[PDB]
């Protein structure tokens, strides 16, 4: 069965592209305003020198920073967002923000020659700028795997904004209070983004692409999770807060 999206499902998908569009710049035209990216020579990978100048962390902290305030602004036009409580609804935001980083970057991810391109040289992230920040290749390598796989799965704008807004509405995060309001949230969320795919992603797809998405959100647990603990450590390195900003320092300290 292939039943039609209805009028509400309709809305809603118009609403969550309407935020994408209003707080993702596909230009980049803001990245000229963080401070600067900085390349060290570091052809060795080398940990201890990575950590002692952690050169591109200001940077990438800043870049991550201006794209946490951006998926602040999108959940909070996610229909039913609004009806939480602003405890549950910052509890969600905290939790759900690498992850909705990491998905929202891969409209910048290139399989070119797999790397966030955001602009010319100055402005291109490979694995040994993010090294450079500060993180090790338990993290990196696993990402680059999940970017690669998330572009293999051509999503639709319309999935892929479905995606980022099921990320941050789960009611399995710890610390959430009203676990049944979000699932329905989610529920609707959910049946939108089935509905969506059977009747309107043409095959070889039109099946077992919602799976592969569940998929994907489970493998985001296990980056955020990876995350932490890098940031754990990137934390230890005397003067690593000045680096950051006090959004980073908030929502991953
Ligand atoms: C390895 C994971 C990570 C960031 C980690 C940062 C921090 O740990 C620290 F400290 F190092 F700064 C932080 F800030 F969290 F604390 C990361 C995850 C996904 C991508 C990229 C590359 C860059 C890019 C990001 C976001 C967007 C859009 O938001 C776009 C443009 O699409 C490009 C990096």
């Amino acid at each position: 069965l292939r039943p039609k999206l209805s009028e509400e499902q309709q809305r809603i998908i118009a609403i969550l592209l309407d935020a994408h569009h209003k707080t993702y710049d596909p230009t980049y035209s803001d990245f000229c305003q963080f401070r600067p990216p900085v390349r060290v020579n570091d052809g060795g990978g080398s940990v201890t020198l990575e950590l002692s100048q952690l050169s591109m962390l200001p940077h990438l902290a800043d870049l991550v920073s201006y794209s946490i305030q951006k998926v602040i602004g999108f959940a909070k036009m996610i229909p039913g967002f609004r009806d939480l409580t602003s405890e549950d609804q910052i509890v969600l935001l905290k939790s759900s923000a690498i992850e909705v980083i990491m998905l929202r970057s891969n409209e910048s991810f290139t399989m070119d020659d797999m790397s966030w391109t955001c602009g010319n040289q100055d402005y291109k992230y490979r694995v040994s700028d993010v090294t450079k920040a500060g993180h090790s290749l338990e993290l990196i390598e696993p990402l680059i795997k999940f970017q690669v796989g998330l572009k293999k799965l051509n999503l639709h704008e319309e999935e892929h904004v479905l995606l980022m807004a099921i990320c941050i509405v789960s009611p399995d995060r710890p610390g959430v209070q009203d676990a049944a309001l979000i699932e329905a949230i989610q529920d609707r969320l959910s049946n939108t983004l089935q509905t969506y795919i059977r009747c309107r992603h043409p095959p070889p797809g039109s099946h077992l692409l919602y799976a592969k998405m569940i998929q994907k959100l489970a493998d985001l647990r296990s980056l955020n999770e990876e995350h932490s603990k890098q940031y754990r450590c990137l934390s230890f390195q005397p003067e690593c807060s000045m680096k950051l900003t006090p959004l980073v320092l908030e929502v991953f300290g």
